[PDB]
């Protein structure tokens, strides 16, 4: 479903890209996205997909439009334009320095200081869940570890009931890959009416969680609202619930084709910070966007006041510009040049939680089950949206080539 074109654009910058659902997907989502890379295609294009919508395709304009919160603002930061209009989520929604304040409760409850503090439990639950598949000789990656193991850890942060993942888990993915069983609207909406009661009973009876702290915090010389609150909350939610799940996938998928790699990191696990970044790197999996705020001309563009133009973080580190083969995972690359975290004053504020879930998993991973592989005659398929990720992940392995510690 092709929108009209606008007068304001030519049609040599015309590419019919569906984020939703693009076209060389069965060869892997970042492939995939990395048609836009190809000798045929512009910097910068328009796609009649989704409403119609601008694209940024190198890491350099990427880069730079992150930056320039004046003319690409995060007021409404979703392709289509009826999700990124309801988008009211805090502190994304907001540009500098209206998020200043908000962000800095962000870091309070998702920060540094809360990882080195949390890392014992992030650790412990690794190896727990690990362990008891061990055995097994298989599993399904997706259900059995990458679902589990950061988003139980998020729920310990927030101080809410594990029973309640399935249907939050639902409605995050309704907002990021949506199947058009409800709008963004109706997903946000009943995300926060589960919200709205725990805000309250917190603000009547503060705890030391991750929710009550957000709701009982101070923005400009006074109290945060209910409101404020609430769409924080919501982010926080949405922030913890998908993406390291979908990393974790696509991360355990190449090394589970990829026993030399697996090896390095084993016998010299002081290269797993640098592993985890070049992971990252590879399979980067996050494209939102930015609104024109004014007429615009931008690298020889002429933008109008309302464009939204798709800026995806997936893209910056596989641009050939920014890391030679850039679908060749090196570990030791002298610089992993990468926007997986975003960029610019939104630069993902659970980045250091997300970190730390990784390395512990490719640590506690490879040393309990050094040798697994994907399931024989396994199909992966993987899933495009505002976050990527994977379907399913059957791995099996010899259980006498496994380890417990
Ligand atoms: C591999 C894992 C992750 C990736 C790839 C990722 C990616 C991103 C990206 C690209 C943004 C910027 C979006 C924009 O500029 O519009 C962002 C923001 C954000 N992320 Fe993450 N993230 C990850 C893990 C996490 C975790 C574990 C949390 C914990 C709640 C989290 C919470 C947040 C929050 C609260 C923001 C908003 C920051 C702001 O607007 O100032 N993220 N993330
Ligand atoms: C694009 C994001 C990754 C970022 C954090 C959660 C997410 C889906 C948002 O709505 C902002
Ligand atoms: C962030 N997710
Ligand atoms: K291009
Ligand atoms: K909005």
């Amino acid at each position: 479903n092709l929108a009209p074109l606008p007068p304001h654009v030519p049609e040599h910058l015309v590419f019919d890209f569906d984020m939703y659902n693009p076209s060389n997907l069965s060869a892997g989502v970042q492939e995939a996205w990395a048609v836009l890379q190809e000798s045929n295609v512009p910097d910068l294009v328009w796609t009649r997909c989704n409403g119609g919508h601008w694209i940024a395709t190198r890491g350099q304009l990427i880069r730079e439009a992150y930056e320039d919160y004046r003319h690409f603002s995060s007021e409404c930061p979703f392709i289509p334009r009826e999700a990124g209009e309801a988008y009211d989520f805090i502190p994304t929604s907001m540009d500098p320095p209206e998020q200043r304040q908000f962000r800095a409760l962000a870091n309070q409850v998702v920060g540094m200081p809360v990882v080195d503090k949390l890392e014992n439990r992030i650790q412990e639950l690794a190896c727990s869940l690990i362990e008891s598949l061990r055995p097994q000789g298989q599993c399904n990656f997706t259900e059995d570890y990458a679902e589990p193991f950061p988003i139980r850890i998020f729920m310990l942060l927030a101080g809410l009931p594990e029973e309640d993942i399935p249907h939050l888990g639902y409605l995050t993915n309704q907002m990021t890959r949506p199947d058009g069983s409800m709008t963004f609207a109706e997903a946000k909406e009943a995300l926060y009416d589960y919200l709205i009661p725990i805000i309250e009973q917190r603000r009547q009876k503060p705890g030391t969680d991750a929710i009550s702290i957000v709701a009982n915090g101070q923005v400009n010389g006074r109290p945060i609202t209910s409101d404020e609150a609430k769409r924080m909350c919501g982010l926080l939610l949405v922030g913890g619930l998908d993406t390291v799940v979908n990393f974790l996938s696509f991360s355990m998928e190449f090394l589970a084709k990829s026993p030399e790699h697996r090896q390095e990191l084993i016998e010299r696990p002081e290269r797993i910070p640098a592993a985890c970044e070049e992971l990252l790197r590879r399979f980067s999996l996050v494209a939102d966007g930015r609104i024109l705020t004014s007429d615009y001309e931008f690298h020889g563009v002429q933008l109008k006041k309302g464009d939204q133009i798709l800026l995806p973080q997936m893209l910056s580190g596989l641009d050939e510009r920014e890391n030679a083969a850039p679908m060749h995972v090196d570990f030791s690359r002298q610089k992993v040049s990468h926007t997986t975290f975003g960029h610019g004053s939104h630069l993902c504020a659970g980045q250091h939680l997300a970190r730390r879930e990784i390395i512990v998993t490719l640590k506690e991973w490879l040393t309990r089950i050094p040798d697994f592989s994907i399931a024989p005659g396994a199909q992966i398929q993987h899933k495009s949206g505002i976050v990527s990720g994977v379907q399913a992940l059957p791995l099996v392995w010899d259980p006498a080539t496994t380890k417990a510690v």
